[PDB]
């Protein structure tokens, strides 16, 4: 078997016995009446055992040196499966899969057994989720600080080819990777009101609610480091939910606590999109305060607090955690009562801003009325720190007073708000981007007087995603064959991939690379069948566009191509085409009405394409129902090519990008985000661009865009827009797609038929290249050989270096 | 040490390293930063895993032997703690106790942290609990059926005299006893509409809820057997909870989810009270409809189920399960489509009916119209067994016009009502009073009717309390001595305590009994000031009335008593007299204002007579707060008087007067409930009786009571009300004992002041008694050796002989 570790006499032997323990004492079962998921459960307890005895001295090690901790922030931690990875990073894989098989098991029907922790919309959350792998395998003092939501992204189900949403009650049957630690528990306060006394203000009479944390080991890539991750659960507390007496029922006030408890109950499921309900600044909150006093406690012991930024470090992922700005100077001066002036500059000190988008839709503008409500002193705290703040613009650039206007915190109009992003730029030592092209944007445009003020606190830090995950652990079959040539190195340190490039003529690599690409395509063309049933030519070109359903990523020009192929073949059926079989998933936001719409329209030209016998199977187009983490790992390692199509200037970064590029997958994109950083890494030769660049589709928008002049002078977009008009792909109901002809036509703010002719050519020359498969794999080698640049070890290494004033270490900790 | 087992040498070391494997593994903690609770969970979770190993074999035993099956339904299983038990009835006790002192730790410090298993009210939750222990020591195939509430009976706190009540979050650190069993889960139906078709009713468009069930050991004593108790949860389906479309809100759809789930919340804190709320309606139906279907699954495993009866027993708890007849009959008619008559046959052959009081406001009369709406089928079903039960009545009383109103199940008036009791008698083959007086009460009154149309019906199974929880787990002093004398056979056979009637005249024995029980009265004369703070004198004799609040148990008699000592020493200073240490604990529910009045009235009396400088140490008054049954066990085994002075005929049975006799106190009561099956069998020469037979009380109720003509005969009676009214007691609010005062003089139901008289002579001669150490302590003895008829095991074997068809077995199982 491949190098997922040694399957030792003795350790194969221990692995059944407590296999046999847990099954027995743990599930109280016996091997006659267990259920595959009480055999998981034996597995996953047996598995978290290995790690116990490494996280107590990984932790009890990090109080004896005391070194700088790094607390990472979010409101999102899209973790998906958990048993395999901690095999993985253990290298307890073989081993286990020798073990459960003596048992006469399985491991890979235990390992779907296992739920997703879904706690992530999707790019934002996912990076958190790499970066805490990351900076363990890095051996950083890091901890992940969120929510612990017990319903995460919702369950897609598509009915009639509509999309049906579905409550995802992952805690269902328990889980066994995380503990409870009601030691330390918290108070959190909300509403109540500001009483300034001789001494200082004070916040009173407000409602309290409890944050208890629960803990999940995060273990480094064989190197003995387990980190952790930090959830926090709201409850509430058993007096004043039940003691602020004076009539209303015994009864109802017990059942009334599921309102304090609310907090955590469920994840936002919007993606780049902001929505102010109150319900989401309250968990913004609780995640922050309870965070901080928890950080806080730690220092204590480890009053000066002019060391706390020496032994601190806050990373802000977006601003959804922005409010840790003014609580922690609440604290510091309320509390501690440490002088404003020196309380700023400790705070500043200690947090750094990631910023992960430019559309305004999803920029967080807090109405003034409902801070006011909820978080009275923080209100007056931010209102004395935009005070300071304009203070300083002013006498940088005196008498410019529309720059004071556009950068102060308060934005003024219909209702007041309070702009999260500038609070973070003002009181965050260091703002970055995802992606050198979105990093510029944000210094030319968004953030522009704010760089002009102090261009020092500008950086980038272009994303990465784990190779352990998304390669070993989804990708064994290519891990290996890599590894017999370069041998194990190059998954903590991927750059070293670029050593297969003098294998590119390799006839023995080349034909291996395909071979694996071929496995994969063969395994999920089965899962297909197996799970969703309806077959799938394996032989066809992969297209696959995986990621969140956005107007932006236009999955709308994915079907417009689509249809042009059909078209096409409808028009000269006997002629030869390359047979493909195109791929789109990704969930809506329920209340997202335009992306509901698109995904039906997918569907709705399957229901077409999918059954026209002239079509045969040279194109299939197939919905990916419910794509979350452990589908991901699925259809990527099969994906011939990758869809990244945005609208250039749109998407910061991306990720799932870099996924299928470590896996041999060929992509077809725009100069956007980093896919122009990939294309530079791998040579625009090897990579399928085309498109408007940042600057045409801005002179684009100095001219106007008109969608009408695309429609009259490209015969093949007016045919595909009168399908959809006349009911072609929706005969019950023949308008029923009128909203998105509409859109396209007349408010199309991603202009999707402007790149539509260099789109369709463009794709034309990758079903070109896919005829020559020699030439195809070679190129493909090209791309998988230098990806690794884009391994979040290297995005943390320079967050680490460059904004927290740490060292990264690749030091195996002492044993367990 | 005492016979808490054996601390064998291989047993302790075997001990310590599981204490150790799990502190480690399963807390993840280390020994330098174990709090106590983790010290606690180490050793329950090392305990547990001592009957796994059993639980398995018993369960396994029951499918492969096949015997009748036991169902005990109940609303109510007040469990308490569960670790020493255990160790108890697995003999650990003193290995446990050993290994850990060896480890440095006090075993009872680490006791002390499990919170109590408070599931239940009173007397009929512990007597559930009870019945459990007996069931699983005789070796009987049963299982406890319940609701697992998240929260239990409120823990009580008093402010200012007055009770607080306040969330009793027991499961906020987790239940290391219960284990989730998501495989038995099953869907509970509400509401709908019923559609009668061409072959047989249908229930439709009903609303699901999901019951998941929750499995707790309950070990029997030293014989290897480990029952089970099952105990639902409501859990909602993640579909029509989100679903049913068209509009709403998904992040509403899913914070609504705890409204389907409010069902398990909480457990209604009524005593001997009936409030006809739906949600209590609702907890009615779903733990019947999921313990049903969980019963019949079984069964089919073991379709005619004319053998059901022989393989399945269900009793029911009061008529809190009662809708288990008609639901019964809904799936054999319904679902298994089985002929009325002989669905009938069935259900009455395997329903057996326990009723425990006869106040009327204590009887549950569920209107129509929530039946109508909740349960549309079974009402249908309800009225076709009332139509047919009638008729048989008719036939039998040709012309009974008056009876035929009197027995029907449907009560007519201002609101339809359905007589749950009535609903019982007919579809059960046995019905059962829970001591001799009250089951004669039951056919003589309440029932009368019912027992003269089928007399057959009609039993008695007087009470009882398991001596191993209430002897050797809270006296084992008691139990020791016991046991040197006559040997270990009677915790399993409690009425070879007789044989201590021989050592009433022997010297070392009275003086042994007389020292256990100082030693206990100087433990909790510590607990009192550890836990509650303000000093007792424990050479006084402890005069305690510990149960739930309520007018007919009389603690305002006993207040009348304690005001009557204080007013005597008052009098005359100098006289010397018996100190006594009055104890008044119990809980009122939450909206009975009477009984918050009289909890008051005890502190308020407090306050006087604590503080009388005059009074000295002769009299101290105090309300033992939070009154459960780990508080019990620690009070009990102190008391010197038991006071069980409930108003003849109103106190069906009692269990605490068992707990008090067994534990070496004398008790001083009226003829009522099991106090007459307790004087018979002491002799009444051992007993302190007094006041009104409930002849006596009827001759009083047909002249008419008049509480004036005792105030204006009894100078003493009269001057304590002009106290009480002048506020003596209530300097600042002199008023606010009227509603007291008023209800005494005008609306006494429990005739309080023609007890008076009686009570405070027999008190004297208590008094008497005690002034002579060596004859109280023979009494005492009198009433130990003659306590063992009072056992559950002796109740329960009457259960199973004349109800169930099964026969006890003190058989131990095959070793674990
Ligand atoms: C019931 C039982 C077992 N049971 C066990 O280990 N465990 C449990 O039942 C069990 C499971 C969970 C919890 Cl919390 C408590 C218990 Cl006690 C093992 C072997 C045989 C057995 O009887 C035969 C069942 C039917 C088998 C068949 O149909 O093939
Ligand atoms: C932190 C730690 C330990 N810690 C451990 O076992 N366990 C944990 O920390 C722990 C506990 C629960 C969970 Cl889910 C996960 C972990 Cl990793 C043991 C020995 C020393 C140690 O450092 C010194 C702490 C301070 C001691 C003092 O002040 O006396
Ligand atoms: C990687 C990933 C994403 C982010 O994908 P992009 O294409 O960068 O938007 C979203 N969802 C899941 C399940 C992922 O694994
Ligand atoms: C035994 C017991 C009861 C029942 O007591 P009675 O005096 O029969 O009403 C109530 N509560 C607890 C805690 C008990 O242990």
């Amino acid at each position: 078997i491949s190098v997922r570790g040694l399957a030792g006499v003795e350790n194969v032997t221990e692995l059944k016995k407590n296999f046999n323990r847990h099954l027995h004492f743990t599930l109280v079962k016996d091997r006659n009446v267990a259920t595959p998921r009480d055999y998981y459960f034996a597995l996953a307890h047996t598995v978290r055992d290995h790690l116990v005895g490494r996280w107590i001295r990984t932790q009890q090690h990090y109080y004896e040196k005391d070194p700088k901790r790094i607390y990472y922030l979010s409101l999102e931690f899209y973790m998906g499966r958990t048993l395999q990875n901690t095999m993985v990073n253990l290298a307890l894989e073989n081993a286990c899969d020798e073990a459960t098989y003596q048992l006469g098991l399985d491991m890979e029907e235990l390992e779907e057994i296992e739920e997703d922790a879904g706690l992530g919309n999707g790019g934002l959350g996912r990076l958190a989720a790499c970066f805490l792998d990351s900076m363990a395998t890095l051996g950083l003092a890091a901890y992940g600080y969120g929510i612990r939501y017990e319903f995460g992204i919702f369950n897609q189900k598509i009915c009639g080819g509509w999309q049906m949403e579905e409550a995802d009650d992952w805690l269902r049957y328990g889980n066994p990777w995380e503990k409870a630690r009601p030691e330390f528990t918290l108070p959190v306060h909300f509403y109540g009101r500001v009483e300034h006394t001789s001494q200082g203000a004070k916040w009173v009479d407000t409602q309290v609610v409890l944050a208890m944390p629960y803990d999940t080991p995060v273990p480094g890539y064989r190197n003995n480091v387990v980190n952790t991750m930090r959830l926090w659960s709201a409850k509430a507390p058993n007096d004043f939910n039940l003691k602020d007496f004076n009539v209303g029922g015994y009864i109802q006030a017990v059942l009334d606590r599921n309102l304090a408890e609310n907090i955590s109950r469920v994840l936002y499921p919007n993606d780049n999109f902001f929505e102010g309900k109150e319900l989401r600044l309250k968990q913004e909150y609780f995640v922050v305060a309870a965070t901080l006093q928890d950080i806080i406690r730690r220092f204590k012991s480890s009053t000066n607090f002019d060391a706390f930024p020496d032994k601190v470090a806050i990373q802000l992922n977006d601003t959804h955690p922005s409010l840790a700005i003014p609580e922690l100077m609440r604290v510091l001066v309320d509390l501690e009562r440490l002088d404003w002036d020196k309380a700023w500059e400790v705070t500043v000190k200690t947090c750094a801003y990631t910023n992960h988008t430019v559309i305004p839709e999803a920029l967080e503008r807090w109405p003034v009325h409902l801070l006011e409500t909820l978080l009275p002193r923080h209100l007056q705290i931010i209102y004395e720190i935009n005070q300071r703040f304009l203070n300083r613009v002013a006498a940088a650039f005196p008498g410019d007073v529309d720059r004071l206007r556009r950068m102060s915190l308060v934005e003024e109009g219909a209702v007041k708000r309070i702009n999260m992003a500038h609070l973070c730029i003002a009181g965050s030592h260091a703002v970055n981007g995802v992606a050198r092209i979105h990093s510029e944007i944000l210094k030319k445009t968004i953030f522009k007087d704010f760089y002009e003020l102090e261009p020092h606190k500008f950086q980038n830090k272009t994303n990465g995603i784990t190779p352990r995950r998304w390669l070993v652990l989804c990708n064994p079959g290519l891990a290996e064959i890599i590894a017999e040539r370069i041998g194990e190195e190059y998954i903590s340190d991927l750059d070293q991939l670029r050593k297969l490039l003098s294998y590119v003529d390799d006839e023995a690599f080349i034909r291996d690379v395909a071979k694996v690409k071929q496995e994969n395509k063969l395994k999920f063309a089965a899962y297909l069948e197996r799970e969703y049933k309806v077959h799938i030519n394996p032989n066809s070109l992969f297209d696959v566009q995986v990621k969140r359903i956005h107007e932006y990523k236009r999955q709308l020009l994915n079907c417009l191509h689509v249809i042009t192929l059909y078209n096409r073949i409808k028009k000269e059926p006997n002629k030869f085409v390359v047979p493909r079989t195109v791929m789109i998933g990704g969930k809506a936001a329920p209340g997202y009405h335009m992306a509901k719409m698109i995904i039906k329209l997918i569907t709705a030209i399957g229901d077409v394409v999918n059954h026209d016998p002239v079509v045969g199977d040279r194109l299939r187009v197939i919905f990916l129902e419910n794509y979350r983490v452990s589908l991901a790992e699925k259809v990527i390692p099969a994906a011939d090519l990758s869809e990244q199509i945005s609208t250039a200037g749109t998407e910061a970064s991306g990720t799932g990008n870099m996924k299928f590029m470590l896996n041999g997958a060929l992509t077809i994109g725009t100069m956007d985000g980093a896919n122009v950083e990939m294309a530079e890494e791998a040579g625009e030769e090897n990579f399928f661009i085309f498109g408007m660049r940042v600057e045409d589709v801005d002179r684009l928008d100095q001219r106007g865009y008109n969608a009408q002049e695309y429609y009259d002078r490209i015969p093949e977009l007016r045919q595909i827009i009168e399908q959809l008009s006349s009911g072609f792909f929706s005969p019950k109901q023949p308008d029923l797609f009128k909203d998105i002809v509409n859109m396209l036509m007349h408010h199309d703010r991603f202009k999707v038929f402007a790149d539509y002719e260099e789109y369709v050519k463009c794709q034309e020359r990758v079903s070109a290249l896919y005829k020559n498969p020699r030439e195809w794999t070679r190129m493909v080698i090209r791309n998988i050989a230098t990806s690794g640049k884009f391994s979040s070890d290297r995005t943390i290494a320079q967050y680490a270096r460059e904004i927290w004033g740490v060292e990264p270490s690749r030091q195996r900790l002492p044993a367990p």
